[PDB]
């Protein structure tokens, strides 16, 4: 029911950069085998612990990394995500697909637990928009919502055919503060706390009142093992559950940043192409099911946050 | 808006040996381009005209036939099927997915239409069980569902993303005096008119209530004309349209049969396997966007298949 030894493919993405780190605290430096298609500079993880090259679309060198260190726990993260999936749409097709039915087949032959973690970009224009059900439409226009769909399927599907543990959540907008804003859809909210402490002003490319899902990394990172260690016979659902922490304006931030530097400022100009997409998505989802499943906690509400962003950034060295 | 010259993917398969046959008689023997990976001397298709062998899953020779006879018209068929799929659920994804994104690229690059079909097996448990919604939840159990999910996702894709004029529709279970019977799930509908006229016992491996969407052959071939000529200005969905002649129960075909040859009995043994399958499926679609959208419509009601299949199949001589 707990995770051992685990395989952690994608591990220098924006979840694995900050996840690699807790599990080898928590499960020791030695029983965390972080992985990835190519090495990053001075990535923390890269010059740390154990690290293999892995390229997920090949599926002998992938089953060949899960045998070396016997593991009992894939977390697949290996994908690209929506900017660079619209831009390489058959790279991220190929790469979703064939990386997470390779890692699939890998599990059905070693009896591993199969983390995949989804999105709020699996929901389509016509997904209920205000606390989303966990059940609902799925009809995305995107290729990165399209493989997450495609996805969820795949993984419920080797669960009720061949038993195998599959679990996933639907993450919202991430913020964190070890990895930089990258100018994807939702990194508005991270580069606002960058701006505030460097200017004492942001400007927004997303529109005033235009709301979102949000949740803090450290308690996402913890959602990830809460439901791989949860007890099985209370999942209902499995691949994958709605999560959240809250839904917010930029107008809301900006409240509670001025909260503690007053003096803050947030103009509005509006890239066309990422508020679409921010259009696209539901503004709040129903945990619900995660709560009754897997008991769903979360410690971080937009105050809390925007304190530890403003001190842990600070720390880091941008005022 | 009218098809000129079609090539045809997987035209050996039940709708495709009749689906030929017919666009020949309509578009000209030397305008229709019949395509499988593999032939048969038994099939009409094979001695009748044009017909190239064609792997869907290399997309240099799906290309090249596509070039050789300046195709406008992609019908694109082949795919392996609930039963097979389920037995080889990899070679099913395999060929189904990579099929179809071959065939998506391909129909990108030469301006095509490309008209894929879907079925009833893209609807779960959480699927509304009667009057089923064009827009509904869509979590089946089965990969060959899970690839007729992806699959309208993906053909959506092409079309929102790329302007591709992708569209389809979902088959119900299909009743062909031509394609023989057995194997599939809902096969007992075929295979019954055959026991009718060589005894007059059928024993049904389907439970005596199970109501299942059905289709008359002729009335399918029909949906797919009609629906690749029809104006694409009113198509407000594309990939792909519920459409449906007739939902009925071992029971009501029995009683049918029975108003030609009256002496016909109906013994009863389930298969666990495929009864599941069935339960899984909604017992009855809501056409009615098919309607509206293309003035989608049929013309065999259960009895008026029940005469024509009894006719036919004596025909070709039984008793």
């Amino acid at each position: 029911r707990h995770m051992k030894k685990i395989l952690i493919t994608g591990a220098l993405g924006q979840i694995g950069s900050e996840l690699t780190i807790k599990l080898r605290n928590e499960y020791g430096e030695q029983n965390v085998i972080a992985s990835s298609r190519r090495v990053k500079e001075g990535n923390p993880v890269c010059e740390s612990g154990i690290f293999e090259i892995l390229d997920v679309t090949d599926k002998n060198r992938f089953f060949e990394i899960a045998k070396k260190y016997d593991v009992d726990t894939i977390i697949h993260l290996a994908s690209l995500l929506s900017a660079v999936a619209e831009s390489k749409p058959l790279e991220a097709w190929n790469l979703n697909m064939n990386g997470l039915i390779n890692g699939l087949e890998i599990a059905k032959e070693l009896d591993c637990k199969f983390f995949t973690p989804s999105s709020i970009a699996a929901f389509g224009e016509n997904s209920p928009k205000n606390m989303t059900p966990q059940d609902t439409l799925q009809r995305p226009n995107t290729m990165y919502g399209v493989t997450k769909v495609s996805g969820e399927l795949l993984c419920d599907y080797y669960h009720s055919k061949f038993g195998v543990d599959t679990r996933g959540v639907r993450f919202p907008g991430l913020i964190s503060y070890v990895t930089p804003p990258g100018g994807g859809t939702t990194d508005y909210a991270v580069d606002i706390y960058y701006e505030a402490l460097k200017n004492k002003r942001y400007k927004s490319y997303i529109a005033e009142g235009t709301k979102m899902d949000m949740m803090y990394m450290p308690d996402a990172l913890q959602s990830i093992v809460d439901l791989i260690e949860a007890p099985a016979d209370k999942l209902i659902h499995r691949n994958a559950f709605n999560i959240t922490a809250m839904s917010f304006s930029p107008e809301e931030i900006a409240d509670s940043i001025k909260k503690y530097i007053p003096d803050f400022v947030i103009e509005y100009d509006v890239d066309p192409v990422r508020q679409s997409i921010a259009d696209s998505w539901p503004n709040s989802l129903d945990s619900s099911s995660a709560v009754k499943e897997w008991n769903f906690k979360f410690s971080y509400d937009l105050d809390k946050m925007t304190k530890d962003m403003l001190e842990k950034l600070s720390e880091k060295g941008i005022g």
